[PDB]
C-alpha cells in the first residue's frame, strides 16, 4: 500500500505521522 | 459555501473545526 | 451506503444537508 | 487526527460512525 | 460517466453497489 | 496552486467562485 | 450546494456535466 | 502503486477500465 | 462500512486487497 | 473519462489544464 | 489541522508548500 | 501540478515515489 505523510498539529504537539492507504 | 464537521483531537482531547468550501 | 454531513450556507440563510454515499 | 462523522446505514437502520484520518 | 465498486456492507447483508460519478 | 471552480449556489442566486489548494 | 464542472469523453467526443454537491 | 477499476460508460460504449495510482 | 477493491503492485507482484471506509 | 478543469498557478501567471480521470 | 506535503511546480520555480487541513 | 510524496510498499519493499496532479 501506500503511505501519505502529514503534520499533525493537535494542541500540544505537532508530529508527521503516517497515513496508509 | 458548504461546512463539513470535524473534530481535531490531539493528545486526548478534541475540538469541533469547520471546513469550508 | 454512508451519508454524510454539511452545512449548505446560501445567501444568508444556512441549513444541514446530507450527502449520501 | 482529524475526525469525520457519517451515517453507516444498512438496510433499514443506520449509525454513527467515525472516520479518522 | 464513472461508476466505482464496493461492498457495503451493512449489520446483516453485505452487497456490491455501484458508485456513479 | 492549483485553483477549481464551482457554482455556489444559494437561496435561489449562483456565482462561480474558485477554490485555492 | 456546490456544482463542479466536467467533461464527460467517451470515444473521441466531450459532454460538459454538473456534479452537484 | 494501486489500481482502482471503474466501468467507464461514455456515449458509444462502457469498459472496465483501470486508474492507476 | 464500504469496502473498496484494488489490485496493490509492488515489485510486480500484484494482488486484490480491501479498502476499509 | 472525466475531465475536470483547474488552473495552475506559478509564481505569477497561470494557466488551464485538464485533469483526466 | 493536517498538513500536507507538495511540490508546487511552477513556469519557472519549483517549491514545498503545506496544505492545511 | 503539484506532487505529493508516498511511501510505495509491496512486499516489504517501500519507496518514496511522486504522485503528479
Amino acid at each position: 500500500a501506500l503511505v501519505f505523510f502529514a503534520e499533525d498539529c493537535g494542541s500540544n504537539k505537532c508530529a508527521i505521522i503516517g497515513l496508509a492507504v
